[PDB]
């Protein structure tokens, strides 16, 4: 079996071999202050990672395993069929901001902000950690955690408004008395630069960590080794799918036009890519209804997650319109605007009655300029409202306003 | 997110913690004879594995990395949503026979047979290896391979006839001159005992190996550490799906009745679970056609991979018959027999005209005894032919023969 061997981003090629790694952390938990420095290497092709951390201020005031997740997901092994979903490498060399909240069950919580970026040939992770309201003799400050680490799944989803991702997972820390201490993780990454990045389908990383000690070393330290790979889960893999309906977990795949059936409505908005607020849809709804009752032109606005490979925005919107409005009579009385929320590609289609009021060069200007300019900052709500505002005045037969 | 935490086989519960491990290998390559013994532990919940191998006969005549794949896939981490596909643990404690052929590109080939089974509380892998026609100064016998190891995917499929699995993968061995030496792997596993086992959907294991040396050790040896997890890939995850049609790679999922459209044929066989030879289908074809032309009863035989969760063999065959033959007139002139090839569950449905010749207690005997008895040994061809033979004589109006 052979898959897409080609490079999917420029950043991906920086990790082609072994990349040196540096980690720096300034922490404060309940006021006990500390610092950690770490160095090692990473081999992203194989998903291998090797680091040695040391506490530069004495002995760690918290247990080492509690800092593992804080102390470079760009070194994950994305198999060939998953390469299009590797956000982390696509943000390089500029890097990303990785922020987290870590709630230890029945105990305090960490608050973390790091920058992960290339400085020369080395990948650098620079962290600030703050820990609040921990129990004086709890599992954390009391150092009751075992020096070992379990494997986990990190569930990832795209944050399209921020041109980044979000992730959630539960870390299980073995307690020396046989119990288990839970650390719920909420995470957000956002690229430092303005270059383009890969916005992923829902997927997960399966993680493994092996903690050890350096016999020669006498400072307080941790030796860590890791393997990491990405994978996806679709609804058909989940025996429990039928029952957990009463999201952000399943690999969406591409949207083909047939996947969107005609809504059965004169006008409206179809937010399949889930980028629009209910308040926005309510406003767009009233506007398109205004246009209909006055001009008798019916518009639908369709968002979607991403398009099939090989199919373009124009080709999707052309197919959809044929499917919705088979009869040429059902045509012309109808419009459709489409938006790919992963790529921000847009396109329109309309029947001749509309073109009896809408010129090509204008119609392009409305989807390629008025609509796309706000997507430059991830403002999908404004992109749709502006487009609705400009087009509606055209179809009401008014002075066309300008593009941005 | 929460998935099926429950146990899917009895064998699965033997790996609940850390299991001690023992490996024994007797090898002969081009006549250079050797033995290796290894001991360590495995933690299948986390997909971790730790072993130390030593050559008991001097220095290894071949490079250590070339024996990694030969020297316990039961220690793989199956995530919760994949537990139904873990063949390896379900064959325990009796175990399985793991046989392989390893073709080193432009060089010789290994031939291997092992038994993996529990002896007391320890998992034991006992291997015989034979190597044939290697190059005297090749990459193998010449010891030109680097002491390191890449990550790989092991692609797995069910071998239903043998109540086991098959797997294929390509191992890439780094060569000290910068080139890469390929070792194509063909594999077959079969349970040692007669107890029930899990037959899996297509899936893969993503593997990682870290090779190291023991400083205190002076014998020829290898220290190995491993992480391993299972995952699946459906067609929608593969950008190249549309082009590689002109198999055994994609996670099949369950078959619902709607997935099988009415074939458009008076009679025939539909081998959706892909267990029947063309020669068998040709024979069944002529028989069912004989029954039709003579008695005017039309039979279809349908196999399928496995059923949706919650749906039974009877419930699938009842739905299918309604879907194929809506009109009660299209009924009675028609029969349908269904077979789940993963579970060997069977069921029939027929219209009243058939029951004007076919008694319930008999119809059951034909699908629950005549058809299932040959499935006990994985003989799907004989199961269908026997059932066709017995039923056809009933519907021709002849002395019913017996069940097994």
């Amino acid at each position: 079996p052979q898959f897409e061997k080609a490079s999917m981003s420029k950043g991906e090629e920086l990790f082609t071999g072994v990349v040196p790694i540096l980690v720096e952390l300034d922490g404060d938990v309940n006021g006990h202050k500390f610092s950690v420095r770490g160095e090692g290497e990473g081999d992203a092709t194989n998903g291998k990672l090797t680091l040695k951390f040391i506490c530069t201020t004495g002995k760690l005031p918290v247990p080492w395993p509690t800092l593992v997740t804080t102390l470079v997901q760009c070194f994950s092994r994305y198999p060939d069929h998953m390469k299009r979903h590797d956000f982390f490498k696509s943000a390089m060399p500029e890097g990303y901001v990785q922020e987290r909240t870590i709630s230890f069950k029945d105990d305090g919580t960490y608050k973390t902000r790091a920058e992960v970026k290339f400085e020369g040939d080395t990948l650098v992770n620079r962290i600030e950690l703050k820990g609040i309201d921990f129990k004086e003799d709890g599992n954390i400050l009391g150092h009751k955690l075992e020096y070992n680490f379990n494997s986990h799944n990190v569930y990832i989803t795209a944050d399209k408004q921020k041109n980044g991702i979000k992730a959630n997972f539960k870390i299980r820390h073995n307690v020396e008395d046989g119990s288990v201490q839970l650390a719920d993780h909420y995470q957000q990454n956002t690229p430092i630069g303005d270059g383009p990045v890969l916005l992923p389908d829902n997927h997960y990383l399966s993680t493994q960590s092996v903690l050890s000690k350096d016999p020669n070393e006498k400072r307080d330290h941790m030796v860590l080794l890791e393997f990491v790979t990405a994978a996806g889960i679709t609804h058909g893999m989940d025996e429990l799918y039928k029952y957990r309906i009463r999201e952000n977990l399943y690999f969406q795949g591409a949207t083909s036009a047939i996947d969107i059936p005609f809504p059965g409505t004169a006008t409206g908005v179809i937010d399949e890519g889930n980028v629009l607020s209910a308040v926005t849809q309510g406003s767009v709804g009233r506007s398109l209804q205004d246009l209909s009752e006055a001009t008798g032109i019916n518009v639908h606005v369709v968002t979607l997650h991403r398009l099939d490979y090989g199919e373009t925005p124009q080709s999707f919107v052309d197919d959809l319109f044929s499917q919705w409005f088979p009869d040429p009579e059902s045509q012309a009385n109808q419009v459709i605007i489409a938006l790919d929320t992963v790529t921000n590609g847009t396109a329109i289609h309309y029947g001749d009655a509309v073109a009896e009021r809408l010129n090509p060069e204008t119609a392009e200007s409305i989807v390629q300029e008025t609509m796309r300019v706000p997507l430059r900052e991830g403002n999908y709500n404004q992109a749709v409202l502006d487009t609705v505002d400009r087009l509606g005045k055209v179809l009401k037969g008014e002075p066309d306003p300008g593009p941005p």
